[PDB]
């Protein structure tokens, strides 16, 4: 609305690095524009999944197809107030095009705030402009960093941030709460009851993107947030599935990076949270047969707290019963679930659209995120006000 | 002939739940048309490979492409005795296709035999034609099938199977056997012959196809068939190459369906069986170097018990010098391995067709498990009459 | 020139079974020319990947397309001195094509050394060229080179090789130093000063060509090849990445063969190894943190040993500050690095160039491991010369 980001992409760069920002800047009512040098708007590319398992270093897989809204080669800064540059394998590769280093020596000229993540701030080193900056970044960026006059801040920790006159830097994407979060300031963002805890309903296979957007974006608005499933607790992970249109009449599938919960399921007071989330993917169809998993959908529905339940989640509400003369959206599919549990079918057209009825926000697919945790935000009476 | 069958396919429909009913069927007699609403005949399906790794759920890697050989918008219900569903992710976003809920719909009220399995019940909870059936699914399908009114049945174990008047449904592709089985009598079909004991020789990337479909369209007729591989015991896994033609000069490779052994290779003895079954894949090839295995080999042949080696199978056979003065097919490129093993080459033109010589039954690639099996069956006296 | 080399190439042949005989050859003076049949010069082949991962037998992924330098039905005999057949899938179906039957029986009744590998010695079988000839293969085909009439050598171990007379014979990669060797001086080739150490500094994700094929090559003249990797022992392995371009703005990456390490990092010594070999993949960025690492590197460096780093690995140079006032290429994006290090840029164009700033030796990307272990083999003095 009253502000305008510049996302700086390229082939391979890091899927949660680009995704999270890029929805999550949406929800908070700022306008974000994607670019590729070399590609137009429409153009897709190819992203990285990369996860912390249990090797030496990361290990990579494909991610989500990126779609650029925007056409690098048509780009004028003037319009922009910030700029994002994603980690992953893209930035290497962007450091040496000419036409990149330009960009971003022009921003950083213009002192306006500029958020670089993980490997992204190759890009920065190659454009010479971090002498004598203070700054963190992956790890493995640091000698390069340092080479270019940086003054190198270790990441003791992965969500290590940095921050130097307008320049935010962050190690890994485990980051991004306060990453984005330092991001809304700098653009004179001012955040307002964030004052909140809320539950995500997590299991194995849950979308990738469905479960970190939604997840990270509260927690940069400040929220105190928690992820539970059954038979596991704090410390272990889920693995997630990445749901991508490549062509056929439905969706493909393979894997998305590993998830991390925070809280036991058994140990879990309802009570103590002031809103529930749904993430969607494989996981809520074998949640909605866990009778304990439908007790908190049935508390959550009538304490009339804010409910936002996204695609397939919707499988857990139908299941506990909670549809039944309410108005939800949910996946194309879904439709099925819904309808048979007597609730009124609101079509998610377009695909990013989402719906509030009461208490309950819905969605339809990962594209709605925006919408989705904006409609999230009205409820909780969390506000991003541009006024600094 | 007699008998036609229709399975509603889709994109991700899991590939042992649409291959081993396609080819079991017509195995057994029964013509099968395969149609995807918006595709026609020719076209290709993705589909799905679901393995249970005892996690919360199961996983998801690709599997064979399929080739569809009906046009579903060409379809004349009346033609069809009956319907087979399969499960996988195709049910989901089929059971929202108007056209297909039509025609579910239709097929239910004309009384005729319906097979659904596993997801493939979602289809039919849209096409509200469940109310006061009794019907099982995979697990998580039966709030929607209870909130269409089914006298939903728990699946309590992985093969459980259900039929009530013209409905039959079975939770997973572990319920094959009895699933195929009921509704083959459904159809009218009466199976003579069927007690009968075969081993099938397994080994680690044997091809995913080639020893799921036998194995399980021979369960489905009712004979008892035991599953070993050297080193191995009952219940442990041998993993499965998934081998399909994508446009290079031979096959590509990836992971198929883990598979699970019922016997222990050492106490095995071959008296006790009637036939023999070979998968191919990569499993043959070392498979061959065995002696206990080329033994097994020597006692069948030798004692003129079926046996039935389809594609790379044949590298066993070979090896225990069995192929000598006999004819035989095989996958292509074991042609070699045949020749040079003393046998008679017959090509396998088209790539479909099996051989029978004698007591040795041979098959080139997956496309031929139809004949494959159903030359099993004569030489096992096995018969399905409708 | 001197010598020129035909591979026989097929879609899905093991990735190491075909490249590591390509480069390697080429870094020893020998011109390589690969074909397939149904493909021309330029045209790109898919390769298997074969690992040994702990089942009964080997596990196959995709590995890196392979691109063919030249036309399969072009192909005059005359012109070649020895023949490689590379195993993997394609010989299975290369050995029913009539074509390749017609030209290996052609090559063998010349009387030219013939180099086939693991699986590779099932088109000889077809061909009907093992009759009365001593070999070994991967042992799953041991029952129809017997049925062809060889005598047949089971391989006791993966690394057994076989040679008799104009035929030379491997079961497995394992086997490639010795099974090259012999192909050399099947060729009338003579290796001398290979009395080296060399010292391999391996990592997680490290690109599987730019490993194996310099590992691998150096072995094949002679050489003690010695890999290690931080907090590994002897015996552990490391996931490899295959890194290819497909068509996309930077490189794709998958899985490749895992790599076994062969000493152990923290009782390594590394004053005991003339030269010291960088590989390239993701590995370099995470081992330049490594101050041990970083140490290694500035032993040799420091006391001017021969130095080789390829593509990524220049990375853990640029870190330890070797780099000030030395020329160098390297991975394109890499020069990022090599200029903040304070080294003269060197332009990799051709990527497959490599070059030599007094001891150390730097190439950009894996299609350069010709020229890489070729400088590398000038600074150690070891030649490949033939009659």
């Amino acid at each position: 609305n009253s502000r305008t980001v510049l996302i700086l992409c390229g082939d391979y760069m890091e899927d949660y690095e680009v995704m999270v920002p890029f929805q999550a800047l949406q929800a908070f009512g700022i306008t974000v524009h994607t670019v590729c040098p070399g590609k137009k708007a429409g153009d897709s590319c190819p992203t990285a999944v990369h996860d912390f398992c249990g090797h030496q270093t990361y290990f990579e897989s494909r991610g989500h197809n990126f779609t650029l809204n925007a056409t690098f080669d048509e780009v004028d800064l003037s319009k922009y107030d910030g700029l994002v540059i994603p980690g992953g394998r893209a930035p290497e590769y962007l450091a040496l095009t000419a036409s990149v280093v330009e960009l971003v020596k022009e921003f950083s000229r213009s002192g306006k705030p500029i958020a670089s993540i993980c490997h992204g701030q190759l890009i920065l080193a190659a454009a010479d402009t971090v002498n004598g900056r203070k700054c963190t970044a992956y790890a493995t960026v640091g000698p390069s960093l340092v080479a270019a006059g940086a003054k190198w801040v270790e990441p003791i920790t992965p969500d290590v941030c940095v921050v130097d006159g307008s320049l935010i830097t962050a190690a890994t994407y485990e980051g991004h709460p306060e990453f984005i979060q330092l991001f809304v300031k700098a653009l004179g963002g001012k955040i307002t009851g964030a004052n909140k805890r809320i539950l995500f309903l997590c299991g194995d296979y849950m979308e990738d993107y469905e479960v970190k957007v939604p997840f990270q974006s509260l927690q940069a608005l400040g929220c105190q947030v928690d992820a539970v499933c059954p038979e596991k607790k704090a410390g272990d992970r889920c693995p997630t599935a990445i749901h991508d249109f490549e062509g056929d009449q439905t969706y493909s599938e393979k894997p998305g990076h590993t998830f991390a919960l925070t809280t036991n399921f058994d140990d879990l007071v309802s009570s103590s949270y002031d809103a529930l989330v749904i993430p969607g993917g494989r996981a809520p169809e074998y949640l909605a047969l866990n009778e304990h998993v439908l007790n908190i959908v049935k508390e959550f529905m009538n304490s009339e707290k804010p409910v936002a339940s996204i695609c397939h989640g919707q499988q857990i509400l139908a299941a506990a019963g909670v549809l039944k003369g309410r108005k939800c959206t949910a996946y194309p599919a879904v439709k099925l679930n819904v309808v048979l549990g007597g609730g009124t079918w609101l079509e998610p057209d377009p695909i990013d659209r989402c719906f509030t009825d009461g208490n309950l926000v819905t969605g339809a697919a990962w594209p709605g995120h925006p919408e989705f945790v904006s409609q999230l935000m009205a409820l909780l009476g969390i506000q991003v006000s541009f006024h600094h």
